[PDB]
């Protein structure tokens, strides 16, 4: 019932937290729809120009959104993303990305995430459709 | 001749791509403004419904756009980019990403991404945007 | 019923012509899930910089998408824009918009939509994301 | 101040502007990166459902966009922009457009505007990315 939603709640944080995990990122803020990540850029993910590759910027993006959902228990997928790259991130950079609902539907949601550095820099922005 | 450019070109990135390569990207077809990459779901790549997670599926789209924006020889890197993902992707789905050019300024380009699975069904389409950042490719 | 469906088209497609009619727009060519329709560009629809204004792109985009929609009876609105603007569409400029499906799901859909001048160029880049 | 360098780059800008004027599009807020616009839904403007057609809604966000970018006196155009429809617009509404800077570099910037109706319902979001095309504003 009730216990079957708190527990599909509590199960979405585990699997949110195991990927954070695996990627290295931190909460430092979280809340009522919104979430603040952190991670470090190491040398292991840098593409041929030395700066961070695009899929680990979308990955640390979708912790931070996956975390959002979850603070209200509302777990969804991305549907569609859009992204501006604006400044790269390099090794040793650390990335503080911000994730906040904009619109929650009845089936749908839109949530935006900055990635900033360090230096309080933006490095990218997201802009998310959400399904569920 | 253009395709022979375009594929010497991805030979030299991929040599040292490892992202690529630590995902099991091989690169199947080049030409000029354009290329197709295929790589397979392993487990290891699944969230909570065993379905392939956005980044790996990002990093398909965004390699193909890597090669097919380098393919000119002119260093290029992405200023932003749009993804709709329409379909899982689950273990053992076979997946090709081709990246075709709509346009390409001196400066800046458009390139439309298709993700398809190996029953021909679309699971995610991208655009991206390029920006040329100086001299030749790495 | 059928007739019932049969009229619903059949009202989607007349007031699809009648947007057309008052922006100027003419069909060209139209199968199944595409469309190619006109519009030349008058000096009632310039901006400050003397050329088209991203809401009349706009609107023969979103007229082109309308007619690809109805060549399968399958009316939408759309629920999401992404558009590259590349080159402006001047005064007397004829502009060429194409529309096609390339994703239609059970409720929702893909469109991409191209404009193009009278040399060919590409003036813009629509896709759409639509639903019903 | 700088809100004052705002307003009158907004006020030379807005009186030759006539799709703004024809659409009713007012200003009501400006500062540097920063523009508030106003417009009311009349019948003229809606589609099959008796709802706002996306163009108009699409020119209310752009014209906060133009204000916006425009309005530390570097004329800017739009690149390119997204745009999210989340609730129709009825005849009668009235329809505040909200336009901020995000990023405003030397040459490029991006800026995020939401559309709210009389309710304070979000309609519409939009983010746009502008290009500076040389020199001051028209």
């Amino acid at each position: 019932s009730l216990s079957h939603k708190a527990w599909q709640n509590a199960h979405a944080m585990y699997e949110n937290d195991a990927c954070a995990k695996a990627l290295g990122i931190d909460i430092i803020s979280m809340d009522e729809g919104f979430a603040v990540v952190t991670m470090t850029v190491t040398a292991q993910m840098l593409n041929g120009h030395q700066s961070c590759h695009g899929g680990q910027l979308f990955s640390l993006a979708d912790t931070a959104f996956a975390y959002a959902c979850n603070s209200q228990g509302l777990a969804a997928v991305a549907s569609a993303c859009t992204i501006d790259f604006l400044r790269p991130g390099f090794a040793g950079d650390t990335l503080t990305a911000t994730a906040q609902v904009r619109h929650q539907g009845k089936q749908t949601g839109v949530y935006d995430i900055e990635i900033v550095n360090q230096q309080q820099k933006t490095v990218a922005l997201f802009r998310g459709k959400s399904h569920r």
